[PDB]
């Protein structure tokens, strides 16, 4: 029954001019607080609606209603990720066969499986604070991309990035962002001239390459090894369909690695940033969660039990990724023709977009005080209305990896706490650069050892 809104427009080119920018989805949420909790945003060719109440996100994730899209950004990564678990669609039939695969990798007795390695890799990284000398600081995103990286590639796949071994980051992760920058600059400009692009399209091949030859590698040496792996290599390989009986495709296969090995780090990597960015600017908070570190990690590693119980922390994180979910934004399409919220009449195959962190700020859910960082609201979990909280995704195709991040984050934040203090050194002004996800660059502090030894 109503029109809705729509942000300046620039003739053929529509709104597109307005996401010229390095930061569209920070764009997006000031348009969203300009228009409110639905305008239509039209590029040529194509209509999204970006919703960002509880109120119409709630009926967007009504799976009876509206299925996961495969969004402008996802068609576009899918040259790297294929048809696997992100980037396919709910009716592609590898999707539900490879979740119905990979499942059991993602559960709790796979978390309590994983815990070792996870803490393998965290304390390499308070090792390497710990020895620091006088004055150093720490550059957070690019060591929590080190823990994350690494964590993701042990557990899953017992290989070894060692990524604290290195000054910078592992060819893997620079080839993958290299290929997907050019990918994307591609997409414009006179492109077979003598340059081109690549220095003349050479380096695409060797970032291809590059990523290949790791896939190739961590299959043939698990296929050579004779120990026993259960990690979530060996599903991947061998499971098979409770459905049809049958194992993924090679092929397949392939695009899971790659993309879990992404997927399993990245946005990780931004939570633990922006979770350290919010404790040393809240020092009443950081100081309540040294102070449950202190009290329950009483062991020089930590156990499986005890990163349960840091209660705190676990609320620390969520109240981190309400402010900035760092995958911000999921697409959703109507099944059939519908009238969203009463008021607004969609089409088959309409576009739908949550954009998360302005669902994170509707201030009917969450009060007024809504940029404040305030852990205690994630107290009581059963207070919170279903869908105001959606950092990762809805319904049979939210992230398979939830309980991962979670584990590896509150291990790594607790231990963190129980043997630093940390100083904001250069008063640092939050910046957010965008890529696929959100993370505080430059993002440094100072750690000082409380001295605290680790059985490492
Ligand atoms: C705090 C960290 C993380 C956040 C915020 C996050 C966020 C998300 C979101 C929003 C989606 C839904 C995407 C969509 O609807 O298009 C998703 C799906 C997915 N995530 Fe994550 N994720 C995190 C960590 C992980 C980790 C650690 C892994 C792997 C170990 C992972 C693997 C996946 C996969 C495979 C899917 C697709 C699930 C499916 O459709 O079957 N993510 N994630
Ligand atoms: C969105 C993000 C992500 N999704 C879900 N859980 C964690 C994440 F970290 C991402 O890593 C983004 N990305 C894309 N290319 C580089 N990075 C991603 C990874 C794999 C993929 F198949 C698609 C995809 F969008």
């Amino acid at each position: 029954i109503k029109e809705m809104p729509q942000p300046k427009t620039f003739g053929e080119l529509k709104n597109l001019p307005l996401l010229n920018t390095d930061k569209p989805v920070q764009a997006l949420m000031k348009i969203a607080d300009e228009l409110g909790e639905i305008f239509k945003f039209e590029a040529p060719g194509r209509v999204t609606r970006y919703l960002s109440s509880q109120r119409l996100i709630k009926e967007a994730c009504d799976e009876s209603r509206f299925d996961k899209n495969l969004s402008q950004a996802l068609k576009f990564v899918r040259d790297f990720f294929g048809d696997g678990l992100v980037t396919s669609w709910t009716h592609e039939k590898n999707w539900k066969k490879a979740h119905n695969i990979l499942l059991p990798s993602f559960s709790q007795q796979a978390m309590k499986g994983y815990h070792a390695m996870m803490v393998d890799i965290a304390v390499q990284l308070v090792q390497k604070w710990e020895r620091l000398n006088a004055d150093e600081h720490i550059e957070v995103p690019e060591d929590m991309t080190r823990l994350t990286l690494d964590t993701i590639g042990l557990c899953g796949f017992n290989y070894r990035f060692n990524s604290f071994y290195r000054d910078q980051p592992h060819p893997f992760i620079t080839s993958m962002v290299r290929a997907l920058d050019e990918a994307m600059n591609k997409l414009q400009r006179a492109n077979p001239d003598d340059p081109a692009y690549d220095e003349n399209k050479r380096q695409f091949q060797e970032d291809i390459k590059v990523m290949n030859d790791l896939v190739d590698k961590i299959i043939a040496d698990r296929k050579a090894s004779g120990e026993q792996s259960d990690d979530l290599l060996t599903h991947m390989l061998n499971g098979k369909d409770p459905e049809t009986g049958e194992p993924l495709d090679d092929e397949n296969i392939r695009y899971q690695i790659i993309t879990f090995l992404i997927a399993g780090h990245e946005t990780t990597s931004g939570l633990l940033s922006f979770a350290l960015y919010f404790l040393v600017k809240n020092p009443h908070v950081l100081q309540k969660a040294a102070e449950e570190a202190a009290r329950v990690l009483v062991d020089p590693v930590p156990s499986y039990k005890q990163v349960k119980q840091l209660k705190y922390v676990g609320m620390v994180l969520n109240e981190a990724l309400r402010l900035w979910p760092t995958a911000p934004a999921f697409s959703l399409y109507a099944k059939e023709d519908t009238v969203l919220g009463g008021e607004y009449p969609l089409e088959k195959g309409d576009e739908l977009m949550v954009l998360i962190p302005q669902l994170h700020r509707d201030k009917t859910i969450w009060g007024d005080d809504v940029e404040e960082f305030r852990p205690e609201r994630f107290e009581n979990p059963s207070a919170i209305p279903q869908h105001a909280f959606k950092p990762f995704g809805n319904g049979q195709r939210a992230c398979i990896g939830q309980q991962f991040a979670l584990h590896e984050a509150t291990l790594v934040l607790g231990m963190m706490l129980k043997h630093f203090d940390f100083e904001d050194h250069t008063n640092y002004e939050l910046d957010i650069k965008e890529t696929l996800t959100l993370k505080p660059e430059g993002f440094v502090v100072k750690a000082k050892s409380k001295k605290i030894p680790l059985g490492g």
